[PDB]
């Protein structure tokens, strides 16, 4: 179904305000009730982290509660930056593609190359994961992004952060 617990990097999404941690897994006593986005970690829903020069890196947030980090990724449109902060690098996506709603047993929405997303091959990938509608966990709303940018965190923030 869809949705350590240590804090390893910084998700931003500017356009709706959105700065929060990545844990590892996605427990909810653990990381999403705490107010962090998951990356998908545990039962065979493991994704590539995003150094990998392949792979879909999987995300789950709360809609709805603990700073509702997902609320309004319905909002984004394509071309949207969405940045991952590690401790050495800035990893800038760009939104692609969208399904408002799903199925919460719908996993292939993590596969290597997203089902549903319209990729048609190997890349690299975000998924971002989160309850629909409002207020229910009863569907899934999925958000997919591109790749656009590596950057060492030597070289400042990108563009998309400032």
């Amino acid at each position: 179904a869809q949705a350590p617990g240590q804090g390893f990097a910084l998700l931003h999404i500017p356009k709706l305000d959105v700065v929060v941690p990545i844990a590892e897994g996605i427990s909810s006593k653990k990381v999403l009730d705490r107010g962090m986005v998951g990356h998908y970690a545990e039962d065979g829903l493991k994704t590539a982290m995003p150094d990998a020069k392949a792979g879909n890196f999987g995300l789950a947030g709360h809609r709805n509660t603990h700073g509702e980090p997902f609320r309004y990724i319905n909002k984004l449109e394509p071309g949207d930056p969405i940045v991952v902060e590690t401790q050495d690098k800035y990893f800038v996506y760009k939104m692609a593609s969208i399904l408002p709603v799903t199925s919460p047993s719908n996993v292939s929405v993590l596969d290597p190359v997203p089902k549903q997303s319209g990729f048609k091959g190997p890349g690299r990938y975000i998924t971002l994961t989160t309850c629909t509608p409002e207020f229910t966990s009863k569907y899934r709303m999925i958000v997919w992004g591109k790749m656009v940018e590596e950057r060492p965190r030597s070289k400042g923030k990108p563009d998309a952060l400032v």
